């Protein structure tokens, strides 16, 4: 390692960690709407227990949304951005939080978690972010 090392700063974000599980990664075609969302949470909900969904992190930052392990602040399980996010919202119980991300190739993934008592300021956390219109 000739180089030395990077220069940091006397100064850094706020970033918003909520340990939440992981249900899964359910796809979508509708990038927008709740029905699907909840729809696609009720499918990941049956599967898999609850117990079985891995206790993960969701760091909140930048305008970004990435999912950081448990035991391991560095690990990134999943990295979406507010940017690149399409919808989202509380699936039937307030315990749970998906959003439709965009990947590309007319392809939208949606995360499903599980935040407690209720994913109100994680999905707030996560939508001061995404700040997006309503076109009524």
């Amino acid at each position: 390692g000739s180089s030395g090392s990077s220069g940091p700063t006397p100064k850094t974000e706020l970033v918003q960690k909520f340990r939440v599980q992981y249900l899964g990664m359910l796809p979508v075609d509708r990038p927008v709407g709740m029905d699907t969302l909840n729809s696609a949470i009720e499918n990941l909900m049956t599967s898999s227990s609850k117990e079985d969904w891995p206790s993960v992190n969701m760091n909140v930052a930048d305008a970004t949304v990435t999912v950081i392990s448990e035991k391991n602040e560095e690990e990134v399980l999943v990295e979406c951005r507010v940017r690149f996010l399409s919808f989202m919202g509380v699936g039937k119980d307030v315990h749970t939080f998906a959003f439709i991300m965009d990947t590309g190739n007319q392809r939208f993934e949606c995360h499903v978690f599980w935040c407690e008592p209720n994913a109100a300021n994680v999905s707030e956390a996560v939508q001061a972010a995404c700040s997006g219109p309503s076109s009524g």
